[PDB]
């Protein structure tokens, strides 16, 4: 219904595309508010440091717990659902999106480098609900693109926000009826709607077997 | 060297590409407004589905004209769709050595199937899903695919366990003492146990076990 989303990142301009995709009517009706915060506002030093070397050695850098702790202390409450994107997370799915779509307050903590010192999420989980999640079986450079995916999948399930209204879906067609020597399947122009439904069901079955045998 | 062209009716949503990777002289990225290839005064790129159903389908005519101009026989045409083959880390490795990616971004209920079918007669075509959830458009999927590919371009299993940095004690929470010990063998062993434990809990499928619920 009415949702606030706060995103914390060292690249706040990355999140401009979705602030723009929000219909004015939804904002004016008080249905949604998305705010983006530069993590460097909570740094301690003149060099605005957000990362440091990993304990135990190895390549890369780790984001600092003292900076992230201060940021989340200010932005979160006991009622916040804290979302931490990570390729080592639980899978984010359509079920997850439906569940989160009724939340009052999401906070998304975007990592870079090797990620965030684990004590940040572990400390937060002693006083709010925390969810570490992966958006797929690949490695991104940062959490910003993951935040864009999560925000879009969730907000399209909130009535009236983004301006929109198993087996895989089969192919779709529209005008013109013939194009570059390819005709639309004649069954779709037949006016036999029980037959059309059966044809679509079989197309779905075939596509699922070919592309996603795991779903069977 | 890689060229990536992205085609969309919302070119503005792709502004963040100025941050998708450091590689952006190793890789050039260009964004194109699909409506530039309409002749219409209304520039209508969609209509109701044959056979019925909710929503609208993007017409093949406009897509055909755009791809005719942008693609060659060497192009790998990428078409995001939740009904696609899965896009995975193996896919990103495969695409990292391509000369030319073109990403065709859908809106509404997607693109007339004849666009991909026609394209496949002159070039390689890949319909792919980035995960088991539904987006409103292909633009966010294009940003994900570009990020995953560009960090693998030349010139640039299990779940990773937790990471830590200074200070060694924070809010009464200590960094695991083994990580401070300087013993490489014990640290490597501890990190291995951590990775396997996290994988059993969060992604049992990766180790060949049933998925939860
Ligand atoms: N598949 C994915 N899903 C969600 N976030 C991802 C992601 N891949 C990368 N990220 C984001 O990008 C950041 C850097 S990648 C971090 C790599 C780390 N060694 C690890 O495996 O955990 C992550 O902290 C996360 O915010
Ligand atoms: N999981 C996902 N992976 C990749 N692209 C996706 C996606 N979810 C939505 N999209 C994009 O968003 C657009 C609208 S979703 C419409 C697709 C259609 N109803 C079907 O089921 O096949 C798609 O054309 C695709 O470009």
């Amino acid at each position: 219904g009415s949702m606030k989303i706060d995103v914390v990142t060292i690249f706040p301009e990355y999140l401009q595309p979705v602030r723009q995709s929000l219909p004015g009517k939804a904002i004016d009706a008080g249905l949604v508010d998305v705010a983006v915060h530069d993590l460097r506002r909570w740094t301690h030093d003149v060099h605005k440091s957000v990362d440091d070397s990993p304990y135990g050695g190895g390549p890369g850098m780790v984001m600092k717990p003292t900076v992230w702790g201060d940021a989340l202390d200010e932005i979160c409450t006991s009622e916040t659902l804290l979302v931490v994107p990570t390729p080592a997370g639980y899978p984010f799915t359509q079920e997850t999106a439906w569940q989160w779509s009724t939340e009052d307050h999401l906070v998304i903590a975007c990592g870079r480098y090797e990620g965030i010192d684990q004590r940040v999420a572990d400390d937060a989980a002693t006083r709010m609900r925390v969810r570490e999640v992966s958006i797929g079986d690949y490695v991104l450079n940062g959490g910003e693109a993951a935040a864009l995916v999560i925000i879009e999948a969730v907000l399209r399930l909130v009535p009236g926000v983004l301006g929109n209204a198993s087996l895989l879906e089969g192919p779709s067609y529209t005008r013109p009826p013939s194009w570059r020597g390819m005709d639309v399947p004649p069954v779709l122009l037949s006016g036999d709607h029980a037959k059309i439904a059966a044809w679509r069901a079989e197309q779905s079955r075939q596509r699922t077997i070919e592309r996603r045998p795991d779903l069977l």
